[PDB]
């Protein structure tokens, strides 16, 4: 104002044209969504071109003018618009390019994330081999992201620090990608300990279903290697029984196994009940593997759960530990011991190594007193043999001795044969007979001495 009335009208009318094209580029919104920032490049791209035109349109304007502030006042709102439309212009690039690269690395890991919801953790499963080398390899990838990660935030906090007109609004993107990664992380975590305890409880059956073929097969494989009958020989016994003492040894190896699967069965989680079909009567427990949060609904690492619906091979519907309804994804779910399949096996296990080992005992005692018979029978015969004649030939203390002998293996012999069953009461009598007759046929030749 105070100029000439058509410099006030030329100068008016630019400044009006100048700043309704400033006011245009501040009522954009600014927002994440990659089809709005589009349409904003190109509409402001259609502002910055037009603008960039203008300084001929404004130089043919500054030519005609004579009023000293207005050309100066001019020149200074398009020097000022100009400047911010070539800022704009850069504003939306940094944009598009961070959501851009930020939107495809999100769909990355959740793909992912995806894949490893999906997988089968059940019985069904036993490729905890390919499974195992998989997911290295995958660890490796990820190990990779994380750099890429890394400087894409770089690349984010560059664009806060210069106060990029939407700082909040990448930041907030920036939230997401950083949950998701946290959450695939997770289901790492929780990965890896399936494929442990997966591993224990294809190791453990494996072991165990062979171990009682063998304690089965021995119970029988033994009694045909060592026959008792009142009929063998001497020596051939006493060879038996150290061949039969070598084999205690080695099922005493097996006690040292078979208390290894003992305690292994403790520990073997539960894979069955991961199947959707699987019925039981009692309620399944399971435990978290990690921190799993939904919008005011969190469970965490370690809380103890009840299984509810299992239908969905991923999300099963799961509550407490604190009364709780919830969906939480299948992976970061497990089953822990006891697992009743495992304890049971471990005690059938048990049964039999105990049935060997009774069975061993039986053989040896039995044994053991048809070696006390025979050797009760070589001293009968020697005392029954003994005539009054023949003894004056040897010294008072070689048959002395003898009775002494024969008392000691009869001892022997009804100690062993207790708890035998080589010898019924018919023999138990005949031997009885047998001894009480020597016995006095000795003190027959004791009296006649003198």
């Amino acid at each position: 104002s105070g100029w000439d009335e058509f410099t006030k009208h030329v100068t008016s009318e630019c400044l009006g044209w100048m700043r309704q094209q400033r006011a245009e580029m501040d009522m954009v919104a600014w927002g994440v969504d990659l089809a709005s920032v589009e349409q904003h490049i190109n509409s402001h791209r259609g502002i910055h071109n037009s603008i960039g035109d203008y300084r001929w349109q404004l130089d043919k304007i500054k030519a005609d003018l004579r009023e000293k502030s207005a050309i100066y006042q001019l020149e200074e709102e398009y020097e000022n618009l100009l400047k911010a439309s070539f800022e704009r212009m850069d504003h939306l690039r940094q944009l598009q390019n961070i959501i851009q690269a930020t939107s495809r690395e999100i769909m990355w890991i959740n793909d992912c994330e995806e894949e490893e919801l999906l997988y089968d953790w059940s019985d069904k499963n036993t490729n905890i081999a390919q499974k195992q080398e998989a997911f290295s390899i995958r660890m490796s990838q990820l190990e990779v992201k994380e750099k890429e990660l890394n400087k894409l935030k770089q690349e984010s906090d560059q664009l806060v620090l210069n106060q990029h007109p939407a700082s909040d609004k990448i930041e907030a993107y920036m939230d997401t990608l950083q949950t998701q990664w946290s959450w695939i992380l997770q289901i790492t975590k929780c990965i890896d300990v399936h494929l442990k305890e997966n591993a224990a409880y294809f190791q453990f059956f494996e072991e165990a279903q062979s171990t009682e073929a063998y304690l089965k097969g021995l119970q029988d494989s033994i009694r045909k290697k060592y026959p008792c009958d009142k009929n063998m020989p001497l020596q051939h016994l006493l060879e038996q029984i150290k061949e039969l003492e070598k084999e205690r040894e080695k099922i005493l190896e097996y006690k040292r196994q078979v208390q290894n699967l003992v305690n292994k069965s403790k520990k073997i989680v539960q894979l069955k009940p991961r199947n959707p079909d699987y019925r039981s009567n009692k309620p399944i427990i399971l435990r978290a593997l990690c921190d799993y949060k939904q919008d005011q609904k969190i469970v965490h690492k370690g809380d103890e759960c009840i299984l509810k619906d299992n239908n969905e091979r991923s999300k099963w519907y799961v509550t407490g530990p604190g009364g709780v309804d919830m969906l939480v994804p299948s992976v970061g779910l497990i089953i822990p011991p006891p697992n009743p399949l495992a304890v049971d096996l471990s005690c059938k296990i048990e049964q039999y190594y105990e049935a060997i080992l009774a069975l061993w005992n039986q053989l040896y005692i039995n044994m053991k007193s048809l070696v006390s018979w025979h050797y009760c029978m070589i001293d009968i015969e020697k005392i029954r043999a003994m005539t009054i004649a023949k003894l004056k030939t040897m010294r008072q203390e070689d048959y002395m001795k003898t009775i002494a002998d024969l008392e000691l293996h009869y001892q022997e012999f009804i100690r062993n044969s207790q708890g035998s069953e080589m010898f019924g009461d018919d023999d138990k009598r005949k031997i009885q007979s047998q001894f009480t007759d020597a016995q006095k046929h000795y003190q027959t030749l004791v009296i006649q001495l003198p």
